[PDB]
């Protein structure tokens, strides 16, 4: 019912984040999604290359981020990763 | 001619920023921005309160990032904050 | 040879981190631990909450950090992690 | 009666912080210092360089954060900035 993995939508290099697709995961200082991070999976050297962090202050933003991907083309795949105190890391692959 | 003021946009309670307006500031290992932090100055109070913080592995990714603000009516403006570590920071507020 | 892993030490609430425990891994602009992150692994729950987060820029500072962790009897572990950008996440527990 | 200022303990190119030297600031959800920067101060180009930032859960850890700053000599000051969510930013600078 209540939605952590974190949505990715591309339009270029740009990259915008949602947690969750369709519902919006809370924002209290009890209960929140604390970053969104991105990583993307390089061609030369399969890394796990991390890309930026959005760390948003507990019930003071909701679990909203971009990027905007340098390179775009040096990557096979991105990575979102988001982070609730409460309920640990979650994570949605987007392959290139 | 270079520009390090983060641009704000606001749809709502989402904010999109980007440094800057026009041009986008460079993005490179020696030459970067690599935080843009959104602040809400509150109308109970007047504190300059830090929503959150994007953070960006220089080179890796260019200067954008969103906020979604918490209860968007309890403050009386938006403050915009990139810092670039060869140029400092940049800022731009907005009112509410 | 080369070592990542998050070396810890407890004194009281108070831990201090470096990567490695003898020798300390690199720090460049192309090769850096780019944060250190401590987590307590919470008694009633069995949450792995992350306490907080050491970023430090490619090359202007070794990985090293230090936590203070609050109420430290209510974690049955802490879990330091390090982020190498090349060389990926590297992590240790501490049975507390 | 409560300090928000980050005291700087220099050993080598180790620099130790606490907020602040005498009192520890509180760490509540609440009331919180949210983050530990240190800055380098550049001989070449009187630079303000952001060294790294110590990012701590509200209510989770306390107010401390360690450094170790890349070719001290490079710099001629280092710049202490504590920023707690309901009194603003606490700066502290150490001529080197
Ligand atoms: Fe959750
Ligand atoms: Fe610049
Ligand atoms: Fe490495
Ligand atoms: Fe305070």
């Amino acid at each position: 019912k209540e939605k952590h993995v974190p949505e990715m939508k591309l339009s270029g290099n740009h990259v915008d984040i949602r947690c969750g697709a369709t519902v919006m995961h809370p924002a209290t200082e009890k209960h929140y999604i604390g970053t969104i991070r991105l990583f993307g999976i390089t061609k030369e050297g399969n890394v796990t290359l991390e890309l930026g962090c959005q760390q948003i202050w507990p019930g003071l933003g909701e679990p909203v981020a971009s990027f905007r991907v340098c390179d775009l083309e040096k990557y096979k795949g991105l990575l979102a990763v988001a982070y609730c105190n409460l309920h640990g890391c979650w994570e949605n692959y987007m392959e290139l």
